[PDB]
């Protein structure tokens, strides 16, 4: 309810192409996402891996978000005051790859995907700031 307003903000400057707010407690589900893209299709199983105990194997095997294959660049998801994970999509046949940052709040995972050529640091900072805003409001 009203959660798509946060998506609108994340999508406002035009450098990002996808975004989602996913609750990870109890039964995971997408609270808001960009219709027609990738994050909207995120499954509870994919959410279980992001917040999982094994935080090594995915550096070798990669992971999927909405069925899209990704490689993990750095993981500080469960690190207090840091809360981020930087990823990059894995493409095939000349398709462009995009940078993604996932930030954990008290109840959600804020995922953001940049457009082609957009630096991961910019994506990381934007995702982190939205996550902190939510965190301050107890989400």
């Amino acid at each position: 309810a009203g959660w798509n307003a946060y998506i609108d903000n994340l999508m406002a400057d035009g450098t990002c192409q996808d975004a989602a707010i996913v609750g990870y407690k109890d039964s995971p589900s997408v609270w808001a996402a960009v219709p027609g893209k990738t994050f909207v299709n995120i499954t509870p199983a994919e959410v279980g891996i992001l917040v999982g105990k094994d935080r090594s194997s995915f550096f070798v095997n990669g992971l999927t978000l909405g069925g899209q294959k990704c490689s993990v660049i750095r993981d500080s998801l469960l690190q207090d005051g840091e809360f981020t994970m930087d990823l990059r999509t894995k493409s095939t046949g000349g398709a462009p790859t995009f940078n993604i940052t996932v930030t954990m709040t008290a109840k959600t995972l804020v995922l953001l995907m940049g457009k082609e050529g957009v630096h991961g640091g910019m994506i990381n900072k934007k995702c982190y700031e939205m996550a902190s805003h939510l965190r301050r409001s107890q989400y």
